[PDB]
């Protein structure tokens, strides 16, 4: 299943033998995510292994798309997985939100937008992100200290190129158009001259995603070079089953939601211990006990997390202070 | 020729009682360009005026795209109108650096766009602006500032109609693409918080530009009341005649050389009135003899701008380009 998609996306399994280079890597077991294989595919990440064990910095950049709603379960794995990545490797993390994607994409008002950003900001800041090497970010506050790099991948795109990956119709707005490119952008360390200064050039990027959006991105990486930058790490993961439930979701509603392969999976993602989930994996009911109780605390605990975020923590993620290898 | 123009693009043409209006709003007369009908027609300038008498402030936003090269002879006219405007009115004017433009049109290194840039930019302050109430900014810096104006624009274009306009090809990069909204952009007060507070809602904007742009820029001005914003009033100049050109860096004898091998010239450049009916006149003026007029006017513009631009530094630039707190926001 997933072996035939590694093969025709052209990518690279992790074997064993990186699992092992993790571990001696980090002086830790790795996540779950890695042992269970969740986290099963990738791209250059050994070349990034190398740089880091040479002393070198990398950085990692996930994103997210503004919902007017809460995050779903199967949202959290890349956070999850990034904010192990950082507390284990000491790197900054960019979270790009694509506050100007929404706008061009679905016909709402930009202040609507802004405002459904700001809470899924916040739903972020809840999961324990250090703000000594976290940077959240939304466009359109950011594009113009990053606009140089962004013009130097949408001068590289042909409209030909991204209508040919993504399907734009000519109906379709400008925006729509040109957004493949400020996507992009962060993959690529000049996005970041207050964390990464140019004097010292090109730091590596790892980026975590689902293996579907694999095919969109063949085109930033190879024009890397091009531009003498480097072609970023990449790190897949396995498809999260549907059924959805909520970070914002009471007990009784989480208990409800659940009530068969999928919850068992659930719990391979959840589940922390694993001779608990190996004892487990040999009634249906009594599975679903277990996963409720796992996931109520998810939720109870990120709820309780929120309530405490404050306005000055979201202008403070925000803020473009002097991170990472800004040190000097 | 014009006036068959102004019918189909459909605008207005700048009639005597438009010029007499302009002349007791402003106390004095009005520029050569408007008496001798250079700058010869228009959209909205009446309500632009309304609004201006009542005592509501108004910009104007002119452009340059970076050349690696000096401006033409031909180029100063918008920029000559412009800072006539400025002084008259008392007025902020905006002026864009598409060095973005140029980096995404031409296949060139963005270093070296920034470094002619610069040097545009050093060309233009040298002819006497008012950093009180001039703004000069590069795409490259500013982008940002008012990307959330830009994104407005881009959202309300559709790649049909923008094709439509500047006939761009599939082949054509995306930078060719999304930029007519960034060239939109500035003709919108919401652009520039800096010197209009969006507490005081929009201001009206004026943009000199020769007649035959206006078929691009009916896209941007439609579209104005749908974001809430104010369709922006133009002014409309005359085409600038060729030669088959003279720069700002040439000397005495490339100028006379260029020129020898031009009564419209001396109606662009000449400013005492008397002096330019006399010559349109006198089987007695021979050819030569009209050629020495405009030498030596030409030489003076060209001779002040170089002995102005070598004092130009590079604080005058930083300065001009900084997004310091401007006009309306004297708050």
């Amino acid at each position: 299943n997933y072996d035939k998609l590694i093969k025709d996306f052209g990518s690279h399994a992790i074997d064993e033998a990186l699992l092992e280079r993790i571990e001696r890597v980090l002086g830790k077991k790795p996540h779950h995510f890695l042992r269970r294989g969740i986290f099963f595919s990738h791209r250059d990440l050994n070349l990034l292994l190398d740089v880091y064990e040479s002393g070198q910095p990398f950085y990692l950049y996930t994103g997210r798309g503004p919902s007017s709603e809460s995050m779903h379960m199967g949202h959290l794995i890349p956070f999850m997985f990034t904010k192990w990545l950082q507390d284990s490797f000491r790197v900054p993390l960019v979270i790009q939100m694509t506050d100007d994607e929404k706008f061009y994409f679905r016909n709402i008002p930009m202040e609507q937008v802004e405002a459904m950003t700001t809470e899924n900001i916040k739903d972020i800041i809840a999961m324990g992100f250090d703000p000594e090497l976290t940077f959240i970010f939304r466009d359109f506050d950011y594009m113009g200290c990053m606009y140089r790099t962004v013009a130097k991948i949408e001068r590289a795109f042909t409209a030909s190129q991204v209508r040919g990956c993504f399907g734009f119709a000519m109906e379709d707005n400008c925006g729509r158009w040109m957004f493949p490119a400020i996507q992009a952008a962060p993959s690529f360390s000049a996005a970041f001259p207050h964390i990464f200064p140019p004097s010292m050039g090109n730091v590596f990027c790892l980026i975590p995603q689902a293996i579907d959006q694999d095919p969109y991105f063949r085109l930033t990486r190879d024009i890397a070079p091009r531009l003498g930058y480097l072609k970023p790490a990449v790190i897949h993961s396995k498809f999260f089953p549907g059924l959805a439930v909520l970070l914002t979701d009471t007990e009784k509603m989480v208990k409800d939601k659940i009530n068969v392969d999928v919850p068992i999976q659930w719990l391979s993602f959840f589940l922390e211990d694993d001779e608990e989930l190996a004892r487990v994996k040999k009634m249906t009911g009594e599975v679903k006990k277990l996963l409720i109780n796992t996931i109520t605390a998810i939720t109870k605990t990120h709820q309780e997390k929120r309530k405490l975020v404050t306005d000055e923590d979201v202008q403070l993620f925000t803020s473009t202070r002097i991170m990472g290898p800004a040190k000097k």
